[PDB]
DNA sequence: GAC
């Protein structure tokens, strides 16, 4: 499993796709996951969210036409989700926020 | 786009 802040933006940097252990919201519903019931870890063991679409509708990503910006979850292990999540846009830009999306940094 |  690898969902450290360092760890992700490595594996993203060489490989341009999400370690193994990432599914999306989608595949996690399909698996029986209910956001108010913090269920993840047990219909998904070893699991984390990631790689669904950041609309940056507050512009506080650098943007630009044809960029595309995918968020994913850091530090989960189990339980409801945190506030820590890994931004990376379609042109490789790395960023963290560790408030929910509320202030970024650059990392990568 | 925690919920």
């Amino acid at each position: 499993v690898i969902n450290t802040f360092d760890g992700v933006a490595d594996y993203l940097q060489t490989y341009h796709k999400l370690p193994d252990n990432y599914i999306t919201k989608s595949e996690a519903q399909a698996l029986g996951w209910v956001a108010s019931k913090g269920n993840l870890a047990d219909v998904a063991p070893g699991k984390s969210i990631g790689g669904d679409i950041f609309s940056n509708r507050e512009g506080k990503l650098p943007g630009k036409s044809g960029r595309t910006w995918r968020e994913a979850d850091i530090n989960y292990t189990s339980g409801f989700r945190n506030s820590d999540r890994i931004l990376y846009s379609s042109d490789w830009l790395i960023y963290k926020t560790t408030d929910h999306y509320q202030t970024f940094t650059k990392i990568r």
